[PDB]
């Protein structure tokens, strides 16, 4: 009993708690982050109702996720384990943080989600809640012996289908997704076998690179302080200033090249290996038009101290640490190299592959005349010495081993 | 005075060095090694007699150049600043060491190459001669102020004619190459404004995305103690079963398909920003795939430790300390850890991209059943305590500045 | 009901624990690790019977606690967050290792221990006996509703003279002690407030530096593979050249002069920051000593990594994964670095410090000739070129952000 | 020709090198800075006039070198390898800077300094010169050709007697010394054979160990943003509340009970191994007090992100890198963490030792209640889920190598 803010989807798990914490005594509040994803947010709130929500309150937190959590990651130029960008990792802070918000504001005691017992966005969605709010309490039924000791997917339906839950024709496939505005990710499954192959009517966001176009698509993109200001697309003039219309462009974009697709095993935080297919279309181009740029104007030794930091970055966001001292110190530092990131690069986008083709900025380190065929500012005397002397250890080293 | 082994390649910098050592007093052995470039050995040998060479050795070095040093380097699934494969950098230790056991055969007191005086490469052939052999002797012309004071490349050309240097006639392109078994880079001349882009014509090794095969390559790659072992066509039959062979087969595959292709700004060990772009075909394929199965068959934990180590491997190779302790130390760390690194790897080659389709491996770190809508060897419940005790600190710490 | 093999003591805690196991349907096995604590374990293990164990195992485990355990520690040179010479988090794995192996030998199906549930020995104690045994079973009273709700340190006392658990009267400190070979640990009780100063009655293995000898004892320690093989008074002639007899009359020696103590406070592995003093004599002399050593005899280079994995080493060792792929792989690779670590250090103990007196060894890697008034193998020209190009970033990034 | 300010401190080498300099052209204009050493400034600016310097500058550099250079080393909490608390190498960025400054102010197209050929000196002051001053010129004699082949230490105090270079009587020691503020360095001479144990007389700062008094001092030392703002005796009541005057109390302390003496062999930028002993009284003290006081105020995750930026931080400060991108960003990073470092540590100094009594801060992440005997707000069950889920890993592992 009292009132429970649900993080809910409109999906089979969600519509099957939201009717079961109701059944348990709890007034549902149902919670729709709109996060980028293709969700009639509309009708899902008409069926919340309809399955005895007490209040259904539907965010839009598309821009503060580009803004406030895609930003930083650009920024971060890390990926999980080599591979991952991170697109469902990083929107779980993004939507705990408003579910708190909302049960805060509501004077709701409990909040609740639907993520499995073996994953990682339990810990994302619970580790954030309680850092920003100490006191809330936690229902998460896939965790709870009363509920998951009976819906033993099949069973769930069979509850869906004994207490009037909705179920959509659309038909079901034999994977579960997670959609936003960063990417597509598919994880169950047949996909559990890491020996099969993902099935080609698997891939939604991306075009398969061999349907794709003949003609590449070449884009400028502007940085200013690690982050994307402005893209431009430099045949047909198509102009993007504003944070979440560049971002869903270069997902159109880069969707329509069949950019942004990978097939990998991960580690989970609770140490399960996971096998998983990911799309992040505008999200790959960004990966490397950053890296090139930050390169550009980047001192070399600032570089491999903040390159740590990054990747500190990356598993402190994987693992559900967004909201956590040494996440917000490590934000704090990545941020702070970032201040001279800054410049266009030239890129082009064709056939499941990103190229970048040229860059240039007024916050450079390069300097052309320096590393010519022309002498110019240079000792070449010198070298001579820092070979010599950087030898020395080394000369030093298998003397001493003879 | 003397007899001097230079590191000769044909081109018109090592030609001439021949004739100016020859001049100073030297007695020159011209050192061709053969790494997989696309020289005839022969002619060159014949031109380097006609220049006054006293000796000429061709060193076909291409078996042990992969086995020794491109094996390690996959091993450590590592790019040099997060892009550079190292080709080049790899192959002046495998050089330079080839270049020590000639000269201290021939009783030779001196070494010499025609790198220079603002490159990575004078670095390391220097490095890694002082460090196996202390006690010899360098010249290096382009740090000599006799020498590079008067060549202030027009001016090495007209030194060419006076001495009667042959220049082919297949025209010059406006910048320099380095190529070998692993890779093709380019990079002085037009390419030094890294805002301009790259002619379509520079691009020697790999097919052009745009006219690349429309059905990809299907390749089944094996592994075994972290450094492939087996490449198998899955559609025609095609197989290679040892380390030189394998590695041109998927160069060969690779390179139809217009695949490993970068246009990167590096910085250079003397600490110049230089533009360059690379061609790695295999390398791109194999970078890839035994990250693949690194991921599939390695411990979470001894993967992170292990990354540190790879990381600190591409610096050592990139600035030249291959031949050191403490490269030493890092590779035997690293071999260390790929003892379990080994299965099979599905993989596709198509449009100037590589994709991991599946994997396996009889010693998986993979759990199928655990990870699984089946329960299993699992309790849902020991990970609330996990998430509970993980928030700790979490809660704390916000309590605690409030 | 079955057989458990409890970590027994003999203290209230693990006294207590065997009677409420008894109590509870187990055939309890009382086993007695001993590490080189002061027990009368012979006394204990009467106690025991008299309590109801069905059987008793005392365990000398001393000499490879020394020589698998505090030896590695040495090599690793780290500090559990630079300060904790990890004493009792070395000896846990020790422990949890004879008890596996005496479970399996008994085929008993559980294991258990007296660890509070706030600590980190619950944590080293029972990953360790999963590492090593996935299916065991343990039982962690401290952790049971049924038993910690009951036994709310008054309670376990009335728990003991309700069953006639003997009581020693030597009375009790308003403090919990660790003590084996290595140290002791004080924690609890009036410690809890970091404000509040250790009683002088506190310390039982080193000396008050006020009260300590007026002449040092000058010893030299020879090591070889990074671990001490000989110690040698170089006064009064006394000579132990074994493992654990060097050890303790090295505790012996750095007790008689108050050598070892700290106090700290340090963060727990479950997130609770906790206040502790300890006494490490031999650990502490040892410490410095191997410093001293390893730094005359390794390479500048090898060393920074080979301390990023020490640094590893001391937490997984602290946090309690010794029995884990990642700890044996960091132990293997330092360990690995260890192979040149050997000579002698003349070393001063007196009045709660350890002074280095000088060093030597056949694999020195310093150089007395280079590094003189005696110019020698060196060009001081060199170095102009050395210092000139490290300048030529620096002078780059000035200029550019001028 | 032309104007040169040169580093001058009023010994042997750079009387000599003034009078060279004079010889050679340049009118020279002595720069000695003053930064807490025993110099008798006003004589030796007498001695630097009457040796033909145009000009003498004495800068008092003292307080500024507490507060922006001893003050960030502190925040560091960190060691060059693991030993060296870095006297001399923090004070040369302090000492170059006011160099540059004066050469800048005076028009002086030239720098100049005695720091030999092999040192480490020699590279900070000309890095932080040409980082500072891209522009200025640098005269090194000692890496001068017809400076050192001239002076081949006897050979110098000749070229003394024939121009009249007036010599103390005061007499020499057999090694060199470095003394500032923040300690003393001993080096060269008799201590280049790291067998050899240091003369008694050779310890001028510290007092003798067994001469140290018998009653310790118990200090209060408060620190605000990891810095040391106030000190207080806690017995006699004296007390002080300014940088520079607190920090010499507490040299004045801890070399009262001899506190502060390390022997060490150390790796030098250029790669030779060195031998020093050290006397660091004041650092020592903080050192330890600060760790204390971090270590109580500080998250453990920051603590150890921190901690490796530290670790960077001693390495780019002893090679000579304070005035660098890095350095810069490193120092601004190491601030950020210590925001909340404050409060006040018990202290006591006796006998060679320092000694932590126990410590307190407003701003403490210390919990007394929840580390407590009574349970508190904590669940044990909870670390049942942690333990339990730490070890699927562990077990994994177990099963799947057996
Ligand atoms: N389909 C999904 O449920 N995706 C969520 C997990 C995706 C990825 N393994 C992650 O942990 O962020
Ligand atoms: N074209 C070339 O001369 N390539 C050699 C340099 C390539 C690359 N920057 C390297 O340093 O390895
Ligand atoms: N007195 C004790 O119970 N000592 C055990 C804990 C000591 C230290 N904090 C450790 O965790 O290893
Ligand atoms: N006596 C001295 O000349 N000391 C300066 C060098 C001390 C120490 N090895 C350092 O490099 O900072
Ligand atoms: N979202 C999926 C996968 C994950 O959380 O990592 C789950 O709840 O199981
Ligand atoms: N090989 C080229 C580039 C390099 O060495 O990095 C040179 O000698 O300048
Ligand atoms: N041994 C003590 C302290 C610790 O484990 O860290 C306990 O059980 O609570
Ligand atoms: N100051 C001494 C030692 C050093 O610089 O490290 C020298 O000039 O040689
Ligand atoms: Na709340
Ligand atoms: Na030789
Ligand atoms: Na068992
Ligand atoms: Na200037």
């Amino acid at each position: 009993k009292g009132s429970v803010v649900l993080a809910y989807s409109g999906g089979l798990d969600t519509s099957c708690i939201l009717v079961w914490l109701k059944e348990q005594g709890y007034d549902v509040i149902a919670y729709l982050a709109n996060i980028g994803q293709k969700e009639d947010f509309e009708e899902a709130r008409k069926k919340a109702l309809k399955l005895g929500a007490k209040k259904v309150f539907i965010e839009d937190v598309s821009r503060e996720f580009v803004e406030e959590f895609i930003w930083p990651a650009i920024q971060s130029s890390a990926l999980y384990e080599d591979r991952y960008l991170l697109g469902t990792s990083l929107a779980r802070p993004c939507i705990a943080r408003k579910q708190v918000e909302i049960a805060q504001r509501e004077g709701a005691k409990y909040v609740s989600h639907g993520a499995t017992g073996k994953g990682n966005d339990q810990v994302r969605f619970e580790l954030s809640c309680y850092s920003l709010a100490p006191q809330i309490k936690v229902i998460a039924p896939w965790r709870m012996p009363e509920f998951y000791n009976r819906f033993k997917r099949n069973d769930l339906m069979e509850y869906a289908k004994q207490h009037g839950i909705p179920i959509p024709v659309t038909p079901k496939n034999p994977w579960s997704m997670d959609e936003n505005l960063m990417h597509i990710s598919y994880e169950a499954g047949i996909l559990e076998n890491p020996k099969n192959q993902a099935p080609p009517g698997l891939y939604t966001k991306t075009q398969d690179p061999a349907k794709a176009p003949n003609t590449p698509d070449i884009l400028e993109i502007e940085f200013k302080k690690g982050v994307p200001v402005k893209v431009t697309n430099v045949k047909d003039g198509t102009t993007h200033q504003t944070s979440l219309e560049l971002f869903m462009y270069l997902n159109e974009v880069a969707g329509k090249h069949g950019v942004g697709r990978i097939d990998i095993v991960e580690n989970r935080f609770i140490g399960m290996k996971s096998r998983g297919i990911y799309e992040t279309p505008a999200g790959t181009i960004l990966y490397h038009a950053h890296l090139d740029i930050e390169a550009f104007t980047m001192d070399r030794e600032v570089r491999k101290i903040k390159q740590g930091l990054g990747l500190k970055f990356a598993e402190l966001v994987y693992t559900g640490f967004w909201h956590s001292p040494e996440c917000e110190f490590v934000r704090h530092c990545i941020a702070k190299s970032q201040e001279r990131v800054e410049g266009k690069v030239q890129v082009s986008v064709l056939k499941g592959q990103v190229y970048i083709l040229g860059r240039e900025s007024p916050l450079s380190l390069y300097n052309e005349e320096l590393v010519s065929n022309v002498q110019g500012d240079y000792e070449p005397t010198d070298a001579t010495g820092f070979i010599n002397i950087n030898s020395l250890r080394l000369k030093e080293y298998h003397r001493l081993q003879s």
